[PDB]
């Protein structure tokens, strides 16, 4: 339902998980956004000062929004739909072991799903959709949005 | 507790339910606001561009705020008390069948209740209050706030 | 899913609401069960000693099962599906004002819905079904299960 | 609402917290039950084989009933009201540091409160009641039920 | 914490998912139990009449225990720890597409995890444990409990 | 995780509890903030007009954010971590009896804990920490942050 009313959207990485190197996090997040900007007129920019539209946060258990994570495994992250303040923010469960590979939980893949929410997409019932609520590792090189993801995101922002 | 610190309050209809015609939704919502402005110094205006104080959204199940609706029937909608960002926003469960009549769930009647929350009112224990938590259809022509609703809303904004 | 594996089912009224006379409660509950036994091979009997299959309880707020009621209005009651121990038990929110008429919340009508759950039925999306999650008063003399209710209950116990 | 329909009630200690010696746990629990049997016709017996009415369990986080504890501090324990199966069972959050003294969280004091629930008592609004929802250490030698606790428990079992 | 006090444990399949053939369900469930009996003195038997210790149920959304499933994906099932009545029961989200292969959600693999709970095991933080809260398909022929699973289950029942 | 990106932070008292005199509330809150500014470079100012970073609200039960309080005792208050809109806001359960002394629930002590959250601190497992989730009255004259509180708050804002 909720949707951003602009094409230029900014994000800021609030804090970094110690599981990966800082540049690994920056890259994974940037690639995740690119997946969506590739099929829409949306443009994403990372900022280090000022208020960003989408704040990326790594935290475990109770972290300030009354929706605590559950420890290692299970729920991997969550994000608010489009909006001011908390809207669009993406939170990643620090109790997970984030990685750039097939071990632990892949940050890039999870970020794609979460940003889908940040942009206004809900869960899909299509097994192939990145918005399907069940995580399944796939190499980044072969990862691709499903037609369902494309349709949904374009129904909101076009292109 | 929370209360708006101004008399001019704006609202924007984020998206429309397919259950009714667009103008039916605009009218029902406008009439709902008028019910409250009629007994206070508050003034409501609908805007189509810019940030509105109260955003009206139609959505089903999980819709971005971590408080998912429950399908047809039961919870019909929910709204945040006065505040910035999400504050004041009213969400209507799309799984309900919204109408301008006695069938399905009447949008106008439900909107009056929700806006009551948007303005800072909680649930009432008075069976006659629009803020009573149990829905009961009443023709719009004979609908009226109860003394309890009036007292509560005026204790906040006067007039 | 859950279903009783017998036709003779007993119920016991744990405690009585002070809103009505004891015999009014006994009658309303008995009539509610009869609505279901009328369209199935099920037989219900009220017992005053021993362990009943379905325990009827009146309570407010937190009452021992970790699913507290919400005060006057809103959720009126809840019940567990078929099973031993807590299974089948029906709890009625004492914060409601129970009646034998159109005022407050009608016990008989609510009990029919709850017993539907006690017998293994979930919510229906049919507006006419007693299992539809939205309460609407109807005189007992004209009340009747919808075809959807009948089909569902008979798919479980036949007749 | 729920209430036991007998005077002879048995309890069994499912497992022991490593925080205290086994006999310290047995004693604290026995003293907690005695607090209630002292003002009612109820009689409690500890059994080591067979099905007990009240099962005492020490566990952390998610422990099998879908109502997970919250780690050290905060919620200290919880218990189901009178009934078969899970009814009456008392669960103590293992993440707390249980003791026989003023340090950590006193098992005896907490057990008195929990057993109050096991017997059918809800929370009290009386600051002096053991059933008041806020924990406050008091030496066992000077601990005593409040008039509110007495009235409530006797309204259920007399004496 | 909770644990069964016997070696002979029975289970009964309450209802069957239409996703698979009846015999496919019976087999998958039987194999899941065998995984646990292989490393303990426990013995499992399927019964078709009478009260089973562990009831297997397939259901979607709200199904009678006040802990509704969430639709396709996400939470796949849940189960109560050892105990009478509801204790030990395993519920499988019918909104998932259950299979005997790598498509949809594998019943056998999920059942192994759930039965782990039914037997008294909680979630593990070991990525290799079947009790780790994140689902990952693995061919049944190569599936195996992790040392962590073995230790945990044997700490409860030995062998 | 979330953290304020400035040293000058403002707060505004939305409404006052009738339990204490207005000046008692202002003082208790001011002292609570001072506890934190004493060990960091942070500076807090109370404003009466305009948008404050941290809004202090007194409310009971359901109060507009979908996380209702629980009546007298138990949960005493809650607050959102650093952020715009609702971020940082502190809500105090009006069902508690707030005081400047050892009776009821001490506002100052509770406010120190809540502001800890407002500033970005989560719960501590150190029994001596003000951020430990279990309330324990201590005279204001002898109250002091624990080393754990200091370390945590300084890891975020330094000094
Ligand atoms: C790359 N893809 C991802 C990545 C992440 C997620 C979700 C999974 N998840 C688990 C979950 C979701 C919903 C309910 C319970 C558990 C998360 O928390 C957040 O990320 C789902 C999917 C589908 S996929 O195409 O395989
Ligand atoms: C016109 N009036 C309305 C309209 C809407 C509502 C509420 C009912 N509701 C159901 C509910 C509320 C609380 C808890 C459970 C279910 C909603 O969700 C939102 O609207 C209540 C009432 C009382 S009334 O005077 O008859
Ligand atoms: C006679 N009929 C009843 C009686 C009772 C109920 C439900 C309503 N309800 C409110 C509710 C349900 C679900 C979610 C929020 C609120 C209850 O709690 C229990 O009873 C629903 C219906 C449909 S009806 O044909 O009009
Ligand atoms: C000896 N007494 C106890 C012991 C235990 C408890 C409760 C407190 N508690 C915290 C709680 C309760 C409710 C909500 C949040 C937190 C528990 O979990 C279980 O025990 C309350 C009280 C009141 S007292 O007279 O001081
Ligand atoms: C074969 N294995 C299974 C099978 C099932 C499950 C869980 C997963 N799950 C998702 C979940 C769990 C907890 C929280 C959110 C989502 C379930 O619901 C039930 O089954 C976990 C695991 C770990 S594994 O070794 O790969
Ligand atoms: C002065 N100190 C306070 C003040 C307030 C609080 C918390 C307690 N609490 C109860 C609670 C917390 C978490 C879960 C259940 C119950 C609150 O709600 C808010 O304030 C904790 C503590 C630890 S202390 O050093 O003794
Ligand atoms: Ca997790
Ligand atoms: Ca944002
Ligand atoms: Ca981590
Ligand atoms: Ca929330
Ligand atoms: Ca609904
Ligand atoms: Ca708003
Ligand atoms: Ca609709
Ligand atoms: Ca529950
Ligand atoms: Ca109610
Ligand atoms: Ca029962
Ligand atoms: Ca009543
Ligand atoms: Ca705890
Ligand atoms: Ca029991
Ligand atoms: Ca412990
Ligand atoms: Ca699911
Ligand atoms: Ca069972
Ligand atoms: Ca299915
Ligand atoms: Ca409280
Ligand atoms: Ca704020
Ligand atoms: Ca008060
Ligand atoms: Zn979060
Ligand atoms: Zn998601
Ligand atoms: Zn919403
Ligand atoms: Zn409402
Ligand atoms: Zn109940
Ligand atoms: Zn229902
Ligand atoms: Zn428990
Ligand atoms: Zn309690
Ligand atoms: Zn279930
Ligand atoms: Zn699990
Ligand atoms: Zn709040
Ligand atoms: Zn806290």
């Amino acid at each position: 339902g909720p949707v951003w009313r602009k094409h230029y959207i900014t994000y800021r990485i609030n804090n970094y998980t110690p599981d990966m190197n800082r540049e690994d996090v920056d890259y994974a997040i940037r690639k995740a956004f690119q997946v969506w900007s590739n099929v829409t007129p949306l443009k994403f920019s990372k900022i280090n000062t000022g208020m960003a539209d989408i704040l990326v946060v790594f935290a475990r258990g109770a972290h300030g929004d009354f929706h605590a994570f559950d420890g290692k495994g299970g729920i991997l992250a969550h994000a608010f739909g489009p909006g001011s303040g908390i809207g669009g923010d993406a939170h990643f469960d620090e109790d997970e072991f984030w990685t750039t590979h097939s071990g632990g939980t892949n940050l890039f893949l999870t970020a794609v799903h979460e940003i889908g929410h940040s942009l206004g997409l809900g869960h899909s019932s299509d097994p192939k959709a990145v918005m399907f609520p069940t995580y399944k590792y796939v190499d980044i090189n072969t990862f691709r949005l499903s037609a369902d993801d494309i349709r949904g995101i374009q129904s909101l922002y076009g292109d």
